[PDB]
């Protein structure tokens, strides 16, 4: 009864929907299956399994701290490189941990210079597509080589006592940022409240600006931003644990974007495996994790320095070559699925489950996806839960402004398995209907689930 579920659905929302018994070549449900749709995050299926074939369950990521010269009487005669790797997961720590291995290895001083090699990647870290007034929210963070502690850093903005003074902002003195407020604050019920803006404005070398207007408050107002350029960021925080371990160096940190051969690695960090992060990815939906896979992909299949257009190619590529799938006119622009330059038919996502669903006992795939009712995105998802399908739906959801999508595997009444791809877009309410949006949503799929669930 898909027209008339439709019908809960905002005014000119647009479906296209397929259900397909796993193993089977004709669809049970088929509703515009054809039809070209923005994936959203359900872009992370593709990602994962490209990857898993690409990369391996066993591939780790990793960042090194390497010598290019002789060590004489504890002076490194020449140059330290932190080669960064595009780890999604590195934290502050493990830079202090890497220096303090330097330490014990004997060196006190360099006499040369300190580069932060990204050069396992190039080109722009933002994907094409991405919207720019993202750019500065961390689940948009720009998915550099150099990533520390997700690069993302949060803020405290204080309104002035004082109605008319400037807004201050707190940041903890160990995030390598510069923080400017022109931000005006007002009073409590002002009028200039309704179109004075509060924004953010990056600068280069991690400045950032805030501007506009903050109405009093009793409590700071947290805020979370984006590092723009992660290379500085990393070397920032190296120099500090490079200081505060007592080595000295008289050169200046540079970057190193050309490749390269390897020095001596005299510290090193490995993520956990590759199968670990694409579960935290698929569960929790990883825009970084996801996107710095991707890169890594298309470096691994090229050997090339990674980039987002050798990333689309490889993963078409390994989609046609190793699992058989020719994704034709689909567009793929990122590993996460947030671009908006994103384009894909259920049929052909259709396929990619069907090859998943085939090969499981191979990827241990499935397992990685939320359960409904349990874990990841999928733990509190209502429409599943009153369409009475906790524990049988295994699948992956995506979500931007206007755009509302599952893929994956549902388990029916009669034990039938069966895939399924939901690309629900242009969905939008009236002005005055906002923060219940989602009720649309979850009766549309209350309805749908049941009815695949109870007559299948
Ligand atoms: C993929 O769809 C991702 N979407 C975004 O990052 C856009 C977004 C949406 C809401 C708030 C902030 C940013 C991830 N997938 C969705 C999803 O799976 O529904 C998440 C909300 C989990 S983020």
């Amino acid at each position: 009864n898909v027209d008339e579920y439709i019908t809960q659905l905002p005014a000119g929302a647009n479906l296209a929907l397929m259900v397909q018994k796993v193993g089977a070549s004709a669809p049970a449900i088929d509703y515009h299956s054809q039809q070209m749709a923005l994936p959203a995050s359900t872009q992370k299926v593709i990602t994962a399994l490209a990857a898993l074939i690409q990369l391996g369950p066993d591939f780790r990521f990793t960042t090194t701290l390497e010598t290019k010269g002789n060590v004489e009487n504890g002076v490194l005669k020449g140059d330290l490189v932190a080669r960064f790797g595009a780890d999604p997961t590195l934290k502050r720590q493990d830079i202090r941990n890497m220096v303090a291995t330097l330490k014990k290895s004997g060196v006190n001083q360099i006499d040369g210079n300190v580069l932060i090699d990204t050069s396992i990647f190039a080109s722009h870290d933002k994907a094409p597509g991405w919207p720019w007034n993202d750019m500065t929210q961390c689940f948009s963070a720009p998915p550099a080589a150099a990533i520390v502690d997700r690069n993302c850093f949060s803020v405290s903005l204080y309104s002035a006592p004082k109605p008319g003074d400037m807004a201050f902002i707190r940041v903890a003195s160990y995030y390598p940022v510069t923080m400017f407020s022109q931000v005006r604050t007002l009073p409590r019920g002002s009028a200039e409240a309704q179109y004075c803006e509060l924004d953010v404005v990056p600068g280069d070398l991690n400045r950032f600006t805030l501007t506009g207007c903050l109405p009093q408050r009793s409590e700071p107002l947290p805020l979370a931003f984006a590092v723009q350029d992660g290379a500085s960021y990393a070397g920032a925080i190296l120099k500090y644990e490079l200081k505060q371990a007592g080595i000295t160096w008289s050169g200046t940190l540079l970057r190193q974007t050309q490749v390269n051969e390897p020095g001596t690695v005299v510290a090193s960090k490995q993520s956990a495996p590759l199968h670990d992060l694409l579960k935290i990815m698929l569960k929790k939906s990883d825009n970084m994790i996801a996107d710095t896979v991707f890169r890594m992909i298309g470096h691994a299949r090229f050997n090339v320095p990674g980039t987002w257009r050798a990333g689309s190619d490889a993963v078409r590529q390994i989609l046609r070559q190793q699992a058989g799938v020719d994704i034709g006119n689909t567009i793929i622009a990122d590993g996460s699925g947030l671009s908006r330059h994103n384009l894909i038919a259920p049929a052909t996502m259709m396929q990619v489950l069907q090859y998943i669903a085939q090969h499981d006992n191979e990827l241990n795939f499935i397992s990685m996806l939320p359960l409904a009712g349990y874990d990841g995105s999928l733990q509190y998802r209502a429409g599943l839960h009153q369409a009475g399908v906790d524990g049988k739906v295994s699948a992956k959801t995506g979500s931007l402004q206007g755009v509302y999508n599952l893929a994956g595997f549902i388990t029916t009444a009669s034990g039938q398995r069966m895939a399924f791809v939901q690309y629900l877009s242009g969905y939008a309410v009236e002005p005055a209907d906002q923060r219940n949006r989602r009720i649309p949503l979850v009766r549309f799929e209350s309805r749908l689930y049941k009815d695949i669930y109870q007559n299948n």
